């Protein structure tokens, strides 16, 4: 059946406003996590997140951007940039019935329905609310808010699932590739960042506490004393394109998703079974001959999380792991945002050859003895790489992308 | 290519609670709109809704029921009636790797994200929001929601796309099995009915006002005067399933998903284009070597949307216009639960050899003449029927279906 490949890129992150920026902060372990006063007025516990960097004012046409929420800002300016990167004219995308856009949140945007309905309580009613609540508070406002201005003709939707969110929307690009039914789809993903949404995961025990004085140092994944996630925004976007397409019009291919696991725990809603996860991993390797030279790991930072997916790390691969880190622990855990942010920084590796470190290790957990961990940047020339994506509700994806 | 049949069905409908009820409303043309004084109360100029009536109480587990918003209740009811009707065991269904859940609301929970935000702002904070408040909110809770009880090992995450949402679930669903990734994929969706939600719609004008005294002839599609939807909530449930799995274990086939169009307008933010759905009916109809009989149309009782369709409905199908009836007109718009609802309707329609009436035309658009619109409950055998539903940011989905 047809392949697919990855032709361009686009990301707004903790650590950087487009690939250039994350590549640096990924060579040097640079954190991405800072002190939110925002979070702290709210009467939240967790005092720290993976901001984005960048003043947005300006940056979309106004008769674009009144429709935006954060989550669509960031995805909108990351498919911009993905769309240079792969040197894509519009006579080449727009108005083509075989380009197609798949793109998704993990929460919309819970700042706008609270405004919405802040606005809506008050005197004014429905005259301080105003007409463009809908495109922002809505699930799919991510591919509605970029499907308009970049004229796409093709599928147009987003997938959500929760942590796992961009990685399922890349793998359905696949399936419409593999399909016949698309030559390219951009996908990817954006999620704002805001004490609306930060204080539903706090109230769960979800996010890291102990740290606020020391944001740097408050993602930890594998870290004896790691104590919860720190919550990120941002957005991503990739150029997932058929290979004989790709290549009739000498697209710069960076490497070919080879496999896309997914599957379901049907267990428990917030903490991850392992069962799942093994079988994802095993999904996504199946016809694979090549060995995973480095896996980019969910790895929350997490007490229960980060151990249970390095059980199924050991169950997959037996006496054969491959390099892991969790680039988590530098850019906090941007939620739907997280699986293409991850697939763009595995590509960064693959394309540049290096395995970015997984920072803030002061004392490994005893469960993720033996394996290679990788703690300090390391040059390698990697060939094919993995990343997971375990999303809350028990929702599994797994990405396997390898050079052509 | 492997093909795909529906094998089960389940609803929770402002017109019925099963599909008995609802097939004796489809029948009758009975109206599910009713006055909300909890919409009047908040505000709004609509204060009319397409409401569950249906009290929930003690019909989910506690320990299953407390992560759940109203969305996904609906959907949780919907999936135990097909399966149910679909005669699968848990034996059959449950840990079982070729068995997945697509579903989707267009929404999410807008009245938890409230919720959680006022809960916070009050003087007991995180102990207020308590530890629930991400499954109910979260995009994908109808997906997370669903799939854990059920224990559901195979493909688990939800789409969204406005009142496209369980449309593209199904299609999405036919493609796993297309894809020989599943066996069977229960496909479906569910949406709240709440003011936080629906006052955003009304906010942007789209919600009719000018019927409050006469709930019943509010939504009007087709009606020179029509003035904007009636919103809606519940929810539906269908199992998709490999044709040769199902005719292996005896299984009773309503029909066959012959064709699925996904498509994007790429134009306008706020109208829909016309040629999208145009694309999208084409889609659909590809190699379908049988007449439409039948079709569901999108239809919201919108000025401008219904004659769009209409329009778009002319150009693909010219003078032999199918059997078309607008079964919002009884029911509203469910937003996230359209898609999959109406594919409901139109297989009872298919199932028990009648079309249901387009209700409330009391003067006929002065652009809807030179079709069928079918204004009376007719008896007819019917083989082929299609389905349109086109999303709020241009987004499409049409389904097609015939008896085996």
């Amino acid at each position: 059946m047809k392949r697919a490949v990855i032709t361009g890129l686009g990301i707004v992150s903790s650590i950087g406003n487009n690939q250039q920026e994350v590549l640096a902060s990924l060579r040097e372990g640079r954190s991405g996590i800072t002190f939110s006063q925002e979070l702290k007025d709210s009467g939240m516990r967790s005092h720290v997140w993976g901001n984005v960097k960048l003043d947005t004012t300006g940056l979309i046409d106004r008769k674009v951007v009144r429709f935006m929420s954060d989550a669509s800002i960031y995805a909108f300016l990351s498919m911009e940039q993905a769309i240079a990167d792969a040197g894509l004219s519009p006579e080449a995308y727009q108005n083509n019935p075989r380009v197609g856009l798949i793109a998704g949140s993990g929460g919309g945007s819970p700042r706008f329905q609270v405004f919405g309905a802040d606005a809506m309580r008050g005197p004014r009613g429905l005259k301080a609310v105003g007409p463009y609540v809908v495109t922002k508070a809505m699930a799919s406002g991510v591919s509605a808010c970029l499907a308009t201005p970049f004229k796409i003709h093709g599928v147009n939707y987003s997938i959500s699932s929760a942590c796992a969110t961009s990685a399922h929307c890349i793998g359905n690009a696949v399936e419409q590739i593999q399909l016949g039914k698309q030559d390219i789809v951009f996908a990817g993903g954006g999620e704002e960042l805001c004490w609306e949404m930060a204080c539903e995961f706090d109230a769960m025990g979800a996010l890291s506490t102990k740290y606020n004085d020391t944001p740097e140092k408050a993602s930890r994944t594998y870290d004896a004393h790691r104590d919860g996630f720190v919550i990120a925004g941002g957005g991503g976007m990739v150029v997932v394109e058929e290979l004989e397409h790709a290549l009739a019009r000498g697209a710069h291919i960076y490497a070919e998703i080879v496999g896309y696991g997914a599957t379901s725990d049907g267990a428990d809603m917030v903490a991850p079974s392992g069962e799942g996860a093994v079988r994802c991993m095993k999904m996504a390797m199946h016809g694979v001959d090549t060995p995973i030279d480095y896996l980019n790991s969910h790895g929350t930072s997490t007490p229960v999380g980060d151990v249970k997916e390095l059980a199924a790390i050991r169950e997959v691969f037996g006496d054969k792991s491959p390099a892991i880190s969790a680039t988590k622990a530098m850019t906090g855990h941007s939620l739907g945002a997280a699986g293409v942010q991850e697939a763009i920084y595995s590509l960064l590796m693959l394309e540049h050859g290096f395995i970015a470190p997984s920072i803030n290790i002061e004392e490994l957990d005893e469960q993720a003895a033996g394996l290679n961990i990788v703690t300090e940047t390391t040059d390698r020339e990697l060939t094919t790489v993995m990343s997971n994506s375990f999303g809350f509700g028990g929702t599994n994806a797994t990405l396997v992308m390898r050079k052509l």
